């Protein structure tokens, strides 16, 4: 039926149906379009109190937590979606990774060198397509396909 990880959903607001991805968490109104050795993403990453290292070139001790690291990852989803700020942005200003000096770009990468649903998120991804918030034990990512 939809590309690999595709569902219909229904809004609870709205009554409309929509597209969610079970891999990358994307929602989307409209129906999704449609895998090769290598992808390449970047990404803002906020780290939260469980992170493995909670530490980062923003703050040496990142103390907030999980729900508080997904409210911000939340919030700059929408704004990267409404347009009032660009994705590459929101990356160099508070990704918690040092790809952050990069805009985000993690340059390109097969299976099996990232983290599990770090990497099936980005090659669930089309190119040109960004993920909704994406667990994994470094903390909350917004990932971006750009290759
Ligand atoms: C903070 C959090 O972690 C995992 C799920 C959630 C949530 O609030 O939905
Ligand atoms: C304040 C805000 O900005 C974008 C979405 C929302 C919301 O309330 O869901």
């Amino acid at each position: 039926k939809l590309p690999p990880g595709w569902e219909k959903a229904m809004s609870r607001s709205s009554g409309r149906v929509y597209y969610f991805n079970h891999i990358t968490n994307a929602s989307q109104w409209e129906r999704p379009s449609g895998e090769p050795a290598r992808v390449r993403c970047s990404h803002l990453l906020v780290k939260h109190s469980q992170s493995r290292r909670p530490s980062s070139w923003r703050q040496e001790k990142i103390t907030r937590t999980k729900e508080e690291a997904l409210e911000l990852i939340n919030g700059y989803i929408q704004k990267i979606k409404s347009g009032e700020e660009d994705f590459e942005s929101l990356a160099s200003q508070f990704s918690d990774c040092s790809s952050a000096k990069a805009r985000g770009d993690l340059g390109a990468f097969s299976r099996g060198q990232m983290q599990k649903p770090f990497e099936d998120a980005s090659f669930a991804l089309r190119t040109g397509e960004m993920s909704g918030p994406v667990f994994t034990d470094s903390g909350i990512h917004i990932i971006l396909r750009t290759e």
